[PDB]
């Protein structure tokens, strides 16, 4: 067949192997990260080398600590998945010692910072999305966003963040801890990618243009925006087209990680520092050296030291695992439009050529297919699937222009370059079957697929999915109906026409349904609709849903829940 | 810390290994067995070295045979799951090569048998219940049946069979070949258990009454019915509780198998017959040899010789396996009205005691929880839960009173025999904490459990459940609306008042359902409304539909499919 246990072998090892990411500098020197270990999503001091584990149960993460901070604030869900989120103050000398933060009732936290004195967030509620502070006075709304926002960095009294303000671009903004309020910056040539505040007290930040990315200097009191210039020019010629993070060091330095082509270059005050190829987190400064997280296609999220690419927390792969992933590289698919779609590749060592390949789109929108770990990727591979991961148009990484091509238009152009991708699987050999798969907007673009070019996919798996724009949009708080009408450009029309809910009478292929029952993004409702209309018309479907869980999981149990069965539908599909 | 893969290791090889049943000799001195072997249900040819697969693709089950003929008659859904049986001619000389009997409409088909001439057999379709006959003369409807029917055998012209014709007793029917037509035989002590033709013409049936066993003799003539009286007396003095089968063997002798406790013996002439301990399935006669079935809560079932239990075909449980079963045990509880409830108890060798039990009802009504080989069973035992297979009234085995008790009552005393078992578990020290897991008429007691008694299990599992008895009966056949009459006496307030979709309002455990999605006994179409319910009560539960399948599962794939969520569901709560 169908060797159940080894995929699962496979599977669950995949999972199970520890991922890292850094989150800052605290007390003092030790390092703050945030792990898969153990099962599940835990936050950890580090010293080079005990490593203390500072929270009870599994979180979801944590809020940035300013460097040298006595506590992290935890963020964790308490309502079983739906993203209700609490937040626990831990001491950092009294680890597993967690005090809920009560004046903060639960809401979805969508970033945050601890300056060591108050803790400044972003939330979403049913009626607003708001910049929130909590110091010793309690609890101060700031401000109202218009839409998602997020909290980049703080200091002294000055708040920089970054608002998802209207259009799919993204606004500087800032506030003032303090007194509160607004403002706004926005840029005609793009987007505003992240942002630190200077020891100037102006703020330098990263913005995304039509091709390009560039840094820039905004001088929050009169709003005017300037181009920064660097001491050395190592970051001008690698011709950047995002940036990943951007930070000043307590020494001053500028740490910016900067993108093309999926991977990225770690450049302080202009210059060039040597990485280990694949992407990067944010870089601290910790006991004289920096660190960052590093990641690829091949490589779980790890810490490592650099220049010398030196691990200091990493989990390791299993050699059996190794070999299953073959390779990887990008190729350029054209669009129906003419347009190349920027599509990662990873060959599985355990298929012929061709063979099985799953088009895997997975997140989204606003998201990257990069050189980086990918669960679901790694877990197709080792089954025996060839991957093919295309940027549709909607995806960042590549451009301003690229990302934006998606507004007003979900289940149109992007779904081309899917196919696109699908189709250049085909001709160019990889393939001798094709399956997709997607979680998210992947999941959504699954339906869409099935739906609008029946006979393209083998079959299709749909993971935590969007079936009607509307519906949803009747059960979302202020940040997702908010992103519903910038993504849709507020026609109800787009919202109904691109449902796929509407078009399940084309649906010729073999559909796996897989859906958190808790799930506050893409809620479970409308899938039970889609279901009932799936049955009614005779088609194959098979379906998932998994209790106590919703769009973010973070234990290996729910982990294991979520994906296991899509591998064992695509391998079942596969011997038909 | 669940293995994963090391539950879904176990659980495959239990799915795999073979097991066998006995259908008959043909072509003339050939055992033809239906196996679960190469991850399907097949039919195959043994003589002694070689097994020949009559079949290509999974078949349901084959047609009785009479002694060797030269064909056999596959019975296979060509609905997926559906089951909408057409029947495929095999000749056993050219095994593979089957020919669809195009004359006969798919329909459910409950029963038949070939006798080399005339193909008998009884089929359900959406307004009949009806016994036809294919011969070179085409297709004949015979008579049409009052409910579910069985044929039992044919001698010359004469058709006997067995039919649930009304308050879930069974009559004895009688047939001709030629002519057509229905005599029905009712007995006013009990109802038939088994039948077979006498060289005499008369019939000779198994009759179960209220606590014993017996045989008679029915001469279709005129109606009587007398005792039967056999040359040895070890029949007697056995005391059955029920007949499991009864044939003449082609030289005249009457092979009778007989239960009593969950555990049957062999007779010859009512001369008792060696046999390996456990239960035992139809005899034949085989190179002058009795061949029979035998299966335990430890032996897969297998075909084995008498009297010196000499395996013939059987499938090797692999010793790690063995292992976990550390024994079994029949217990008597005492239920609500001071009944004693047959209960089997199967101790895991993987868990403590007190140790975590699963009160498994799978299957149901009429069935039994003997010392027979249950696959989900083994493979709870195999995940460290002990197991509690109670034979709540409405169980066959232990006599007609206590089969008929469920009759206009179902979701009342047999609950309460459930639920009386689940208390027994917990006060004797077997159980440390209690799930219910159940398939079928067990799915529906999961779901009764849980709206009737919260609390009293941890979590439960309902697999192929049925949800509303009034739904169900909307969209069923003509045999299941008569058997659903019979179930609730005919009261549509039965029918309403014990549908666990009327009462979920109650529920408290956390609950996972496992449905095929073209299950025909039990639709798909009123889980989806029962899924509507949970999620808007706020209720946890999981969820999975299986695709392309039905009540019966016939390949390894779906047997995973259905299992594994199961015991991973449970596995998962045992963790908390």
């Amino acid at each position: 067949p169908v060797e159940f246990s080894r995929i699962v072998r496979d599977v669950e090892r995949l999972i199970a192997v520890e991922k890292y990411s850094l989150q800052g500098v605290v007390d003092g020197d030790k390092l703050l990260v945030v792990g898969f270990s153990e099962g599940s999503v835990n936050a950890y001091l580090y010293d080079g080398g005990e490593t203390v584990k500072l929270n009870r149960e599994p979180i979801n993460s944590v809020l940035d600590p300013h460097y040298g901070v006595g506590r992290v604030i935890l963020v964790r869900d308490v309502s079983k998945g739906a993203e209700q989120h609490a937040l626990f103050k831990v001491n950092t000398s009294r680890p597993g010692e967690e005090q809920r933060l009560e004046a903060v009732k639960p809401m979805r936290i969508l970033s945050g910072v601890d300056t060591g004195e108050a803790v400044v967030f972003t939330g979403a509620t049913e009626d607003r999305v708001a910049l929130y502070a909590l110091d010793g006075g309690g609890l101060r709304e700031l401000a109202r966003l218009p839409g998602f926002g997020f909290v980049s960095d703080i200091r002294g009294d000055l708040i920089a963040g970054l608002g998802f303000f209207g259009g799919g671009r993204v606004s500087l903004f800032t506030s003032n801890l303090s007194s509160g309020g607004l403002r706004v910056f926005d840029s005609g040539e793009g987007s505003f990618s992240s942002a630190s505040i200077s020891p100037g007290m102006k703020v330098t930040a990263g913005l995304e243009t039509a091709r390009e990315a560039r840094l820039v200097t905004v001088d929050p009191r009169d709003g005017s925006v300037e181009d920064l210039e660097l001491p050395s020019k190592d970051f001008s010629s690698y011709r950047p087209t995002a940036i990943t993070w951007l930070g000043y060091l307590p020494d001053g330095r500028l740490a910016v990680v900067a993108r093309r082509e999926g991977r990225s270059a770690v450049f302080i005050d202009g210059e060039r520092v040597e990485a280990p190829q694949g992407n990067h987190g944010r870089v601290v400064l910790w006991r004289g050296k920096l660190v960052t997280s590093h990641t690829s296609l091949s490589t779980p999220p790890r810490i490592v030291s650099l220049p010398s690419g030196e691990p200091l927390l990493e989990g390791g792969l299993p050699e059996d695992l190794r070999r299953s992933i073959a390779g990887s590289r990008l190729v350029w698919v054209e669009s129906f439009d003419g347009s190349r779609v920027p599509t990662y590749v990873l060959e599985s060592g355990r298929a012929p050529t061709p063979g099985p390949t799953v088009v895997l789109v997975a997140g989204g929108p606003f998201a990257e297919d990069s050189d980086s770990w990918d669960t679901f990727a790694a877990s197709l591979a080792a089954a025996g699937f060839h991957v093919v991961m295309p940027n549709y148009r909607g995806s960042t990484g590549y451009g301003e222009e690229w990302r934006l091509k998606i507004i007003g238009d979900p289940c149109g152009g992007e779904l081309e370059d899917v196919s696109a991708a699908a189709r250049w699987a085909r001709e160019s050999g990889l393939a001798s079957e094709l399956y997709i798969m997607g979680y998210s907007y992947g999941g959504y673009m699954t339906l869409c697929a099935l739906t609008m070019k029946p006979g393209l996919f083998k079959a299709g798996v749909a993971g935590a999915s969007v079936v009607d724009w509307e519906e949803m949009y009747e059960l979302s708080d202020a940040a997702f109906r908010n992103f519903i009408e910038q993504l849709t450009g507020g026609s109800r029309e787009i919202m109904r026409s691109r449902s796929p809910i509407n078009h399940v009478d084309r649906i010729k292929e073999p559909l796996a349904l897989i859906h958190p029952q808790n799930d506050s993004r893409t809620p479970l409702k409308p899938l039970l609709r889609l279901m009932g209309e799936l049955l009614a018309r005779g088609k194959t479907f098979e379906a998932h849903i998994i209790p106590d869980a919703g769009h973010a999981i973070n234990t290996m149990e729910d982990a294991v829940k979520i994906l296991l069965p899509a591998v064992f539908f695509l391998a079942t599909q596969r011997e038909r």
